[PDB]
């Protein structure tokens, strides 16, 4: 069956669901957040203080309150960019916008004009943030930001800055467990292509739901899986030789997905299937470049007429470690970078020298970097594995924060980045009264992050937000210290990218919640 | 589904659960505790008077009262250090702290400042205990403490003191069943590595959930299990030869865990898998030392390129008895201590003579002790097995208490160790009023252990705790005698380690119960 | 789940359960007891007048009333010593003590002091009984007691006395079915070792849950079962030859228990596994003596290096009949008492002649008796099997009563043995008022046995117990006759051992019921 609710009733039930979820995730705001205890099916309760886990583990009995809580949890789950606290701010802002918009709609207003006003002013506050963003360009600035994001550690900051300097800013830096007493940095010959899992069941490591094979071959074909019969002979090589296979192809269809998943689930396979690197003639060029660097040969459609049905291990590319995420992939070491990598780099340089268009030239530059630059492996050391594992987690978080900072900038932390945009953007001209109402809604919501951090660190946040407003453009409120200390000098900063993405996602989900007119639920 | 409670409601339900569990375990306090009858599924009821079993066997229907009772039972279960009455004191202190903190929070106070005050004063009382600890250094003192901890027996005390003197203080002493009319002490060539079970289903002995094999080989490899195919050929040697195998490797992954557990559960295997001794280059050095002492050869990654896939019984190390706990492991006898142990001890001595760093030097000293010192086997005799078994249990308890005393010290027993710290630590300066409230909470809780022992031995404990406060620093209250007898002279002492650990664990769990703001429960 | 009750509530529910069970068993007191009809699943109701069956067949719906009724039934079941009416008296005394102690605790008193007073005076009444016990030493006295215990029969008394005289007092006397018109006594060469079943499923005879094999070999090994593979080849001999095997070893582990039980349950095995005779070097010496007498050879660990894995029927000891109880075992006839029994008896005599210690000397004497003395088989005859079976039961009961009398003594019957101890033990000095209360409780309970027999034989027992108190030390109350006849002269006597054991067990179980403070029950 299907129960259909209309307008105000559906909007109220969804708002109640998001209210519950947003409160449960609001308790995790600020550097002084309070823990939340979530039960586990087997074992002791899990004590967490991060909004992502809360949002993922908050279920609702009602199907409308649940349609709202998953509508807020969907945004929390789409944050697979390892963003730092970009799911708590988004959820709190979304709940505030949705609640106030619904309240004002109930008092009489056009749900579409409200959304127009909200989006105008969200765009005006994303321009203000881009204006206020302080760039992070020099190695000294990069080191300072890395130290700030590494919980104050100086070794972590120095080792992140050195890795970035040596392998290029926004370069391919990967943290790995090390067997030494102290951290060390090394550079090896590999490349990361932007294509991850095809199904979530390929994971081979609990940590980060990642999939790793220390030494294995890769199957490069430019034709997507069309029949299961294609896969069967290839896996026979993986069984015959000790080194398993890694499948990188144009695409994978449902039949291949089911076959691989079912075979892995019981027999215990160690082979993965991932989509090819990019699209267009450039997708084929990069696939051939990967085969050339790895010593392989494309087994898809070609004039040479080489097929993957007939297994030929004379040309099976061995890469060593191969780490593939739900969104990324990496071939760390290259076999054949002795004969096939010099010729191909020279060929790419020659094609660049005959550049005809910017787009093709840019893709050629990308290929050249992919092939020549390699990747920097960051080894973290310690006295014991548990200490090493904790340090690895910390350095990975610091690296992600530093990369986010390097891509855009660093704005005042503690929720003041948004709070500083209120007074500067009173110049907007809403078209109708309802657009002005939406602008007012957004103006009021920008305070909520700072209000929540202070309600989680201090006793009252209204006075704190008033003081921050009346203070100088560089003064905020250090929740840890409890004093209005210079925000940027004291090293309380958040990447511009995180705040921008959180603000945009909250606006989008709140627009969905405020515009939705009909909800179709399955009766239980 | 998931029902989410917030703040006071969740805190009250968890407090009720811990109240129930803490009462049931409070009835077991003092040397005059009262028995508690717990039903059994099959057979007669079990009559026990120890807090550990009570805590393990106390289940709650409510899921919030249960989230609190398992939160208190989790601390009781993490006591796998054979601690004596370090689970009853911890539970009672935790319940007192949680109840009073919740009551004062309800009257209005900041849950975080209360925790800060509690932790400041718990740290001040752990410093006071370390100050008041009387060392246990000389063999005469060790013998006196052993006699006190052996229920007053002098033979047990003498045999424990002799074993400690002969095999080094905090040395490797293991009690075993003996086939003689009286106790005897012998020293043999073995070593205990600090790595126990990988899953709880490897147990082979009901007593202490331990796993023993009188004579078996050990499989030493420096590469953790990567495929099940590795295990299969190794077990074939165990089947072919009468002596089974013992697997000590870098680590064991889920696939190997499942394979071994399922094969053992039905076929009746007698092989164990345990993690390697330590981490770093030292982990490999100690693994090679174990192989050299046992006559084996490391089958993990090496330049020699020796693998465990090809079974080679010419180099299978036979150890004799092998006893592995959930947290420990022991290779009691060594085959090849005739040719491979002299060379290796000389090599370790030479490397020590060329010591470059303290950490490496300390690890070299540890290896030297492991190899040369051996272990002392303590045999307990008696007229019949049941008498021998009871004496073995008693001597094991006395040995554990003596080792705890030798590691730190011996403070007044009967709950007066903590009670003596109240008057001496009124000098703390809490930062806010709430921190003073927390200090007062801790000041009041320190009495509760002595109050409970007297409520379990006498009629009222308030007057007893007042008298102990007003009496001299050496006078307490002997619950057995019912007179304020000199505590230390009358042999009522508790290890400093036990009181310290109980006090720290109670503070931690009470902090969890007082800070927890949200509880996520699965609806039934 | 687990529902936990505390103090008075749990004590009241358990007291109600024991009240029900103790009434149902109280109706079976005295020689004039009244029958109780208990339903059977299939067939006609069973009409019984013995407390043991009542107690075993009394189940309670409540889980607390049941925790008390099984707490009283546990003592009734632990009476596997074939004690005569030592389960009815124990139950009635336990109920009286528990009820009065609980009532006085409710009025305000320390449950521990009450127990101390109860135990002091129970010890004072066990000393008084040992003082009043009249010895049974001469053959005439033994015959008189046997006639009294055989329901007055003189043939039974004479045949029991003759067997005891010929095979030594407390000697190995076993009653067996005979194929003659009248009873006959014979002496054969066998020995009974004090080790019975390892699991209750080895029973092969409904009567007395005993297990018998008329002619079978015995497997003697000094190493307990370590693997199932050990058992398999041994049973193959039992299958090949018509005579089955009997397994006597150091011990049997769970795997062997399960294997043997499951194989027996379906295939219909006729082999038993029993623990070895005693412990220590004496356990091995007696096992070797058994092998030498039976013609066997120990197959456990030895310098000869003889194992039981290789079946060798040249040295399989044949014993003839082999009767093993849950607590006892017997090898009635010996093959090889022609060559291996003279040498071994001479060896034991020589070792005795070189006696060095009393304990070793006593064990040598025990071995000498075991080997030389043999056992006396008591054959009971009759016209038909049913008559023979009834006479066998009667003579077995008389023999057990006579042995109990010979071990300690014979005190006045009809419940006056305890009743005579009240006036003589008013001299105790309880330490506190509560200890005096406990002494009063015990003083009042000692009447309850005589009070119950008279309430089961006469109309009122208060006047009867008053008259017995005011009468002479030899006068009691014959319930059958209904006259205050000389108790000892009229042949109304009970063994001192039975009264002592009943009094001790009742005190212990009542102490458990009065001290228990917490009860943990599984919710249904």
């Amino acid at each position: 069956a299907k129960d259909v609710k209309f307008g105000a009733d559906a909007r109220a039930l969804m708002l109640q669901g998001v209210d519950l979820l947003a409160d449960a995730v609001a308790v995790t705001m600020g550097p002084k957040g309070r823990t939340v205890i979530i039960e586990q099916s087997w074992g002791s309760p899990k004590v967490t203080k991060d909004g992502v886990t809360v949002a993922k583990s908050i279920d609702l009995k009602d199907k409308y309150k649940n349609i709202g809580a998953k509508l807020i949890q969907d945004v929390a789950n789409n944050t697979n960019e390892e963003a730092g606290d970009g799911t708590t701010t988004a959820t709190v802002l979304a709940r505030s916008i949705a609640k106030e918009g619904f309240e004002k709609i109930s008092k009489g207003a056009n749900p579409v004009e409200i959304r127009r006003g909200v989006m105008l002013a969200v765009d005006a506050v994303i321009a203000e943030l881009k204006k206020q963003s302080k760039p992070v360009t020099t190695p000294e600035e990069i080191a300072q930001v890395a130290t700030i994001s590494a919980n104050g550690d100086k070794e972590i900051g120095n080792i992140i800055s050195d890795a970035m300097k040596k392998v290029g800013r926004k370069g391919v830096i990967t943290v790995k467990d090390g067997k030494t007493l102290n951290d060390e940095l090394e550079i090896i010959e590999g490349m990361k292509f932007d294509r991850g899992y095809i199904s979530p069941y390929f994971i081979n490591t609990s940590k980060g739901q990642k999939c790793e094979f220390q030494d294995a071959y890769v199957l490069l074909s430019e034709k997507k899986i069309s029949s299961i019969q294609s896969i069967v002979p290839a896996l026979e090589i993986a069984n015959a030789h000790r080194k398993p296979l890694v499948i990188i192809a144009e695409d994978v269809d449902g039949e291949a997905l089911s076959t691989l998943v079912l075979n892995r689930l019981k027999v215990g396979l160690q082979v993965v299937a991932v989509k090819a690197p990019g699209f267009g003639d450039n997708r084929k060029n990069q696939l051939k470049d990967m085969a050339i660097a790895t010593g392989g040969a494309v087994f898809g459609e070609e004039g040479l007429t080489l097929n993957l049905e007939d297994v030929q291990p004379h040309d099976l590319g061995k890469v060593g470690e191969v780490i593939v995420t739900k969104d990324d992939a990496m071939l760390l070491k290259g076999k054949g970078d002795k004969a096939q990598i010099e010729k191909r780099i020279q060929e790419i340089i020659e094609q660049l020298d005959v550049t005809t268009s910017e787009y093709e030239k840019e893709k050629l530059n990308e290929r050249l970097a992919k092939l020549s630059d390699g990747v920097a492996v960051l080894k973290v050391g310690g006295t014991s594995d548990v200490e090493v594992n904790e340090k690895k987690d910390r350095v990975t978080d610091a690296l992600n924060a530093t990369r986010a900072a390097v891509e855009e900038g660093i704005v005042l932390g503690g929720g003041c980045a948004l709070l500083r945009c209120i007074p500067a953007l009173d110049s907007l001209t809403p078209a109708n009264e309802d657009q002005k109402i939406g602008i007012e809604i957004i103006k009021r919501t920008l305070k909520i992050p700072a209000m929540t951090i202070a309600k989680n660190a201090g006793v009252e946040g209204s006075l704190i937000v008033e003081k921050i407003m009346q203070s100088s453009s560089e003064v905020g409120y250090d929740a840890m210290a409890g004093d209005f200390v210079n925000m940027v000098e004291k090293g309380i900063i958040d990447p511009t990218k995180v705040v921008r993405t959180a603000l945009l996602d909250a606006a989008g989900v709140a627009s969905l919640l405020t515009t939705a007119e009909v909800v179709v639920t399955e009766i239980p």
